[PDB]
């Protein structure tokens, strides 16, 4: 049985990240104990606690429930009850390491295909009405020059059978310069919340990943970089509700930018759907070819 792992095989090799309760680490699969077993990655939990090995265990099932090109493929789990979720290893990093790295060897083309397949993986995820809540390019993972997978699903929620947005009451982990307003004043998130996250992806895109030019950098220089806590959130609320939005990265397409900026719509049922993204993202590099 291939998807049973035994842990006293698992060789570690290397760290790849960590965030929060987790991490995910390079390892070898070597029961023949010759070095020649298949590299893997593993995540695993920082803080192995009760209620946080129940999130993890929901974690792997909505990640093994999930076939898709463009998204990160499931292996198998570890079990010591400690849990360790294997997956394929994907040897390029995480698209926002990549991208700093070639920053414009990568062009217009090549930054509109990561985006059609990134937003091909989110619009098959919400068929299972799954909701991401982390769509940012260092979620996001290269397999080859060709091919970008969503890679993590540590935030993802399972919508309830009849809401269309989960409230989350006790808000942990926060990436709040990707959130919609919605998810800010009222911590409801939804697919259309991930359609504002992924205009924050496009705008990461375009930027190059510039450092100066993030998301928590423009949005901190608009609030003002004397907010700190709490009212980094009020401040950012504020400007939201005021069309404050992030800058047209330099040198964007017109329609790229109008993508954006639709994603970042204060009306929910104004943004657009994945679907219609895909459709229109594969237009433009069609226009372009
Ligand atoms: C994206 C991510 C989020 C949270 C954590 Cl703990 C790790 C990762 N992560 C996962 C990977 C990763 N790299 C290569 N293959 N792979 C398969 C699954 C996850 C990965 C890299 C990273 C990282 N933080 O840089």
């Amino acid at each position: 049985d291939p998807t049973q792992f035994e842990e006293r095989h698992l060789k570690f090799l290397q760290q790849l990240g960590k965030g929060n309760f987790g991490s995910v680490e390079m390892c070898r699969y070597d029961p023949l104990q010759d070095n020649t077993g298949e590299v893997v990655a593993v995540k695993k939990l920082q803080h192995s606690t009760e209620e946080h090995l129940r999130d993890f265990e929901r974690e792997i099932e909505i990640l093994k429930s999930l076939q898709h090109d463009n998204i990160v493929k499931y292996k198998g789990v570890c079990y010591s009850r400690n849990l360790k979720l294997i997956m394929e290893y994907l040897p390029y990093g995480s698209l926002r390491d990549y991208l700093q790295k070639h920053k414009e060897r990568i062009d217009h083309i090549k930054l509109l295909q990561y985006t059609s397949q990134i937003c091909k993986g989110m619009e098959y995820l919400g068929t299972k009405r799954y909701i991401h809540r982390d769509l940012a390019t260092r979620n996001i993972l290269v397999e080859n020059e060709n091919r970008v997978k969503i890679g993590d699903f540590g935030l993802t929620k399972v919508l309830p059978q009849d809401k269309e947005y989960y409230k989350v009451k006790e808000p942990g982990e926060s990436p709040i310069f990707w959130y919609a307003p919605e998810s800010l004043t009222e911590s409801k998130f939804s697919v259309a919340s991930d359609v504002w996250s992924f205009g924050v992806v496009l705008y990461e895109l375009f930027t190059y990943i510039e450092k100066s030019k993030s998301p928590p950098a423009e949005f901190m220089r608009m609030i003002g970089n004397d907010k700190q806590g709490q009212m980094i959130v009020f401040h950012l609320i504020e400007l939201l509700k005021n069309n404050g939005r992030l800058p047209r990265p330099d040198g964007c397409p017109d329609e790229i930018y109008m993508i954006m900026t639709e994603c970042w719509n204060n009306n929910v049922n104004q943004r657009p759907s994945f679907r219609d993204l895909a459709l229109r993202v594969d237009q433009i590099r069609d226009n372009m070819a």
